[PDB]
């Protein structure tokens, strides 16, 4: 019971892009935020909030290897005001917004630090496959999309395993086979607990000259029944099924979860099943299948257009069954060879 409170919840996202600290209240906060030197800070006021455990256990969130926060500590400093310090580790240009209660979450305030690769996209967030053939004339250019992270932990399990850690696990995986084909060059839309907006994966795809989009993912149904792997590709026209659109729904929520401030497109649609039908074929020799074929919907990480996008179930973790093999290295392992296996039977 938090009625009666008006900071819930604080997070702390530490990451090398940008540090993310998350304030949840009952209410809109009002806030100002300002620097201060010697040592450098960044200091944070709050009202219309009473200090209490939530923001007392504020400073214990600071972990030792955040690549901005040296440490956090807080006080009542009016009868009507919180001030958080953040001593910093190097300078940063922070950025406030607030969030209206969405998706479960109640009222957030966000800060984000950034330093004053990937930075160059999220600040300017206000090219696509290189000539030849991938393969022959060059590497092929893999970009890999490990689904959600940071405050959005994705869809997670009844025993607990959250979706963002073990997409997360998958995709370094996969990575670490690719780079050992001569024949092929990889990227990582994220390589650890960070969020990144939609938007800016596709972004990323374009810019880093990615000839195969491939996005990671072990999301939900409501009923824990539903499993095995599956593969889809866009659609901008219908869902090919009522579990497609769903799932397209509830993985285009991510910005919501997370938080932040057309001739030529058919034609890469048709590679992008071409792609997901090879992939799937190697899923089904290490998993049940949840649909025999490739399946469509609105997902806006598919939305590349030059770009072969393909968005791979990995398992439902709202399954018992799957949630566990999601966590064992065997299977995350069989995914990862799935995955490559597919890529590879793709270009021949
Ligand atoms: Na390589
Ligand atoms: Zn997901």
């Amino acid at each position: 019971f938090q009625g009666h409170m008006q900071v819930v919840a604080v997070r702390v996202w530490p990451a090398s892009s940008y540090t993310r600290v998350t304030v949840e209240s009952n209410r809109q906060l009002k806030y100002k935020q300002f620097a201060l030197s010697n040592p450098e800070r960044v200091v944070v006021d709050i009202e219309d909030v009473n200090l209490n455990s939530v923001l007392k256990g504020m400073a214990a969130q600071i972990r030792a290897d955040d690549p901005f926060i040296k440490s956090a500590r807080v006080g009542q400093f009016d009868p009507q005001t919180v001030r958080m310090v953040f001593e910093l580790k190097q300078n940063v240009k922070p950025q406030l917004f607030a969030l209206a209660p969405v998706a479960g979450f109640k009222e957030r305030l966000v800060m984000d630090l950034y330093p004053a690769p990937l930075l160059a996209l999220l600040e300017d967030y206000n090219s696509g496959p290189q000539p030849g053939k991938a393969g022959r004339d060059r590497p092929i250019v893999i970009m890999l999309d490990p689904g959600h992270g940071g405050e959005d932990s994705g869809a997670v399990g009844k025993y607990k395993t959250r979706e963002k850690d073990v997409v997360l696990q998958i995709a370094r995986r996969l990575r670490s086979l690719i780079e050992k084909e001569g024949n092929m060059k990889v990227y990582m839309t994220r390589n650890e607990d960070i969020f990144i907006p939609l938007q800016v994966r596709v972004a990323k795809a374009q810019k880093q000259r990615a000839d195969l989009f491939v996005s990671i993912h072990a999301d939900a149904f409501t009923s824990r029944q539903p499993s095995g792997s599956s593969v889809f590709a866009l659609s901008t026209k219908g869902a090919t099924s009522t579990a497609a659109k769903y799932l397209a729904q509830t993985q285009n929520a991510s910005d919501l979860i997370g938080g932040v401030s057309d001739m030529v497109q058919s034609l890469t649609i048709a590679d992008s099943l071409k792609f997901g039908k090879a992939v799937l074929n190697k899923l089904g020799k290490i998993n049940k299948l949840h649909k025999n074929q490739v399946e469509q919907a609105g997902f806006a990480v598919l939305k590349a257009p030059d770009i072969p996008s393909i968005l791979v179930e990995t398992a439902f973790i709202s399954n018992v069954e799957e949630e566990r093999k999601l966590k064992t290295a065997t299977f995350q392992q069989e995914v990862a060879e799935s995955i490559l296996a597919g890529i590879k039977a793709y270009f021949a």
